[PDB]
């Protein structure tokens, strides 16, 4: 009876959002002692803003009882760009298939593309993700 | 620098990892509870075994930067819990190294992961990035 989930989510498609996101020390690739000096920011840690970025974008259109996680994502990091610095992020709904949400994400350092992502948000109500967190 | 890396092809890696308080998934207050990993921060963790592969076999002026990633997060799994983080060179083509990666809480599948990292001098990157 907690079974009334039944929701047609293409409302979402063609939304976007763009942010100026600092990247900070905490988002520092270290892996390598000798290249710490340049601050360079981690692949991951990219992939964690723009994720960050489609959550803000959703939360202002998903019914109440649901969230959203990402449950697929691809990304190339095609340019180093240190840390200390601010970047632009947009991300745009690029498709909706059932409760799969598609984004495209872009990470910009001035005029120069540092990442781009596609990547995929489950919209789940919380009770449902929570019994399966807990169980 | 002219090298031939298809000697990695093959080789392996796996770790038990514990899943900390910076790894936290954290966008929903709702769900602060639960303390999540988030998938970003799994990535990483995947990322870092295949570094400290490579390292282990690499010239020792040359680095390995991850260009492109891929993951499936199949099932959450909170922090404060260690996984099993397996990582193996699946292909290699010139200096790009392609991994597959996976992560394991128990028998349950978490993440999987491919991924690419390019192998390139230190002084490459050095002269890239301060350009
Ligand atoms: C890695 C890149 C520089 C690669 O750029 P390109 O593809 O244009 O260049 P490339 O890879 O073909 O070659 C660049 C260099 O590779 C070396 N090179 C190429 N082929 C080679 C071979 N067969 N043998 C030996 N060396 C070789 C050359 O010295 C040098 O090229 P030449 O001789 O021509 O100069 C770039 O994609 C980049 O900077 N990406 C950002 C990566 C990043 O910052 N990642 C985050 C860190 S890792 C991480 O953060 C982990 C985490 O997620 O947490
Ligand atoms: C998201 C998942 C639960 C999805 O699992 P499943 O594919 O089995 O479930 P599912 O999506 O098909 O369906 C689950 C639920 O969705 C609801 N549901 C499905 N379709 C629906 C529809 N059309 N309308 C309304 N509701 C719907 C159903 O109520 C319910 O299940 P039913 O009817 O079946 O009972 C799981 O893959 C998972 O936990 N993955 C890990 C995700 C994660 O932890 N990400 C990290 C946080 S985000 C993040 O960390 C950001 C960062 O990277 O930094």
């Amino acid at each position: 009876h907690h079974h009334h989930h039944m929701m047609d989510f293409d409302f979402l498609e063609g939304k976007r959002l763009t942010e100026d996101v600092a990247l900070d020390e905490t988002m520092v690739w270290n892996e390598d002692i000798e290249m710490l000096d340049l601050h360079l920011v981690a692949t991951s840690a990219l992939i964690g803003v723009v994720h960050r970025v489609s959550y803000e974008l959703l939360s202002r259109y998903l019914p109440n009882d649901y969230t959203a996680v990402v449950v697929e994502t691809l990304a190339r990091h095609v340019k180093a760009v240190p840390t200390g610095t601010r970047v632009a992020v947009g991300v745009r709904v690029v498709g909706v298939v059932g409760n799969r949400v598609k984004f495209r994400g872009i990470v910009m350092s001035g005029d120069e593309k540092i990442l781009e992502a596609e990547f995929v948000r489950a919209i789940v109500p919380r009770e449902k993700l929570r019994r399966l967190a807990l169980e």
